[PDB]
């Protein structure tokens, strides 16, 4: 495999033990909205390269108990649901969620933003009214 798609437990463990970031990818076959983007846009070598760099991707099935549970916990629809979690100090930080597939342009925007969010999340010192 090229990009690393591990189960939710492993993805968190790999990230935690290797100082990486977590990409929680919620997928369902009952939500066929992702299959269009996932195949081309998400499997894009450019996109995948940003994930390979610092991310551990969690392939979670929303229709099965663990995904069902996470759907209760995080409150998630079908697919594609991208939840980015950063391991910092000793806690997991959700830096945002992407839903609606989007073109890789917008996806890479957030994928790059999250790349910064890993250390930039927690900002608010420099207040802004926009």
């Amino acid at each position: 495999m090229s990009l690393r798609w591990y189960p939710y437990p492993e993805a968190l463990a790999l990230a935690q033990a290797h100082g990486r970031m977590v990409m929680v990818y919620f997928h369902s076959e009952h939500c066929p909205y992702c299959q269009q983007m996932n195949t081309f846009v998400l499997s894009d070598p450019g996109v995948s390269r940003l994930l390979e760099a610092r991310f551990v991707v969690a392939s979670v099935s929303v229709d099965t108990p663990e995904g069902q549970e996470l759907a209760r916990r995080y409150r998630v629809p079908g697919t594609p649901t991208f939840v980015f979690l950063v391991p910092k100090a000793g806690a997991w930080e959700e830096v945002g969620r992407l839903f609606g597939s989007r073109p890789r342009a917008e996806f890479l925007k957030e994928l790059r933003q999250v790349c910064v969010k890993g250390g930039a999340c927690g900002e608010g010192h420099h207040h802004h009214h926009h």
